[PDB]
């Protein structure tokens, strides 16, 4: 599995890749997946997503602040660019974007079984509202891993 890890980048996300999809999709044992589903280009009319790239800001600076404050959660975060990874849009059977996936770890005893496209997860639903809302967003990753994180605000 260290193999994986040194996947992530600068930021300490893992980027999607054609070639490494399969791979990522069978997760790692004990290891939560939270994945980001984007768009940064432009789509086959010429428009770009802002929704995406508003939240991909927020997506960033709270997998930062659980980097640093959470260092023992058994975490991995990962982006996917739906006009890159073919494979992953179609198993996911995906129509829209952005989208913020997280498969929780399967259980030991249920591990040969786990598939990101066929895993219970959790969503959270994005839209221009929340889109920013680094509080909100980092609240739903704490619930789940189970920690206590406290996110810079601009609101103080």
């Amino acid at each position: 599995i260290d193999d994986i890890l040194q996947l992530k980048d600068d930021t300490g996300v893992i980027t999607v890749t054609a070639d490494n999809y399969p791979l990522l999709s069978r997760g790692v044992p004990g290891y939560f997946n939270i994945l980001y589903i984007t768009m940064r280009g432009t789509n086959s009319n010429g428009m770009s997503c802002q929704l995406c790239h508003d939240f991909e800001k927020t997506y960033h600076a709270v997998a930062d602040v659980i980097r640093s404050q959470a260092p023992q959660s058994l975490n991995l975060f990962f982006t996917v660019d739906v006009n890159e990874v073919p494979q992953l849009v179609k198993d996911l059977k995906l129509q829209n974007v952005p989208h913020l996936v997280v498969y929780p770890p399967a259980e030991s005893n249920k591990q040969s079984q786990f598939e990101w496209k066929t895993s219970p997860f959790y969503q959270y639903s994005l839209v221009p509202e929340n889109a920013e809302n680094t509080l909100q967003f980092g609240d739903f990753l704490a619930k789940i891993l189970n920690i206590s994180i406290t996110v810079p605000q601009a609101f103080n």
